[PDB]
């Protein structure tokens, strides 16, 4: 569907570097520590919110490229075999080819590796303002499967929260 | 108090293996999804459940022996700078020394590794059928700031969900 999609080599590290994992989102997951648990509710932001970030065997990147041979996305996984649990350490699509299919390929790119492990589950941290992304996850087959609220703290995200989603590996 | 404290030794790997780390507990905190998000709640459990378990200058470990040259308990401890976060591993105290201080002295060595290292946090992860260790935790200035349902996916504590616990670093 217009890609071409392999494992990265070397040479990709720049292209990797500089693809723009930047985003503008009109909505954010607030989180509320309840005491007994948490809560997340999604609010409106206004003005909209723009978030920058200043960015082996069971190890694996994904790349995919487009006609133009520009990098359109790519996908980090590793894998740990304790509780078989393929993370997927990063994923980021240009903000011209969302919502264009890639981001779904890579995670399948993901999934076919995850089986060959014998993954028994895929899984994703995620930040709350990072609303797009969630519901992309959702509509994937991920769920929340847990958070922390401290693993920005000290950081240029401090106030965000991580998010924890995951789905069984077929 | 009855204790002697050091950095850990190769010498001393038999006994950290070898340390009875497992625990008989009356309650549990369910964990319950919510859709929106988690709640916990300690419930009691009966008959009691019994959990054993099949057991670089950012790392380090300290050990604590009583008078009779036993290993009374140790910590593992671990610094990520990126969100300047000590991570304490492994914490566990022989069932005769609970309660005698040494989780608190052992925790308070950690702080103080963590203070050098210019910390803004300490963190740890707690399986949520051990009631008396977060009951413990939360007693040293530790409250809940997140969990992960997925963690033990696989693993012979399915069925458990990890809990995360954080302490700002004074």
């Amino acid at each position: 569907t217009a890609y071409r999609y392999r494992t990265s080599v070397p040479g990709d590290a720049e292209a990797i570097e500089a693809l723009d994992g930047s985003f503008t989102t009109d909505t954010v997951f607030r989180v509320t520590a309840t005491g007994d648990g948490f809560t997340l509710r999604e609010v409106p932001v206004d003005p909209p919110l723009t978030k920058v970030f200043p960015d082996d065997p069971d190890s694996r990147t994904f790349v995919a490229y487009g006609d133009d041979g520009d990098l359109a996305g790519f996908v980090v996984v590793s894998y740990s075999g304790w509780n078989r649990r393929l993370t997927v350490e990063d994923i980021e699509v240009a903000p011209e080819h969302r919502g264009h299919g890639v981001g779904r390929a890579l995670m399948g790119l993901a999934t076919e590796f995850a089986r060959e492990r014998g993954a028994g589950h895929l899984w994703l941290e995620v930040t709350n303002v990072n609303a797009p992304a969630i519901h992309a996850y959702r509509r994937m087959g991920f769920t929340l499967c847990g958070l922390d609220t401290a693993l920005y703290d000290g950081t240029a995200s401090d106030g965000e929260q991580a998010l924890y989603m995951s789905m069984p590996c077929p």
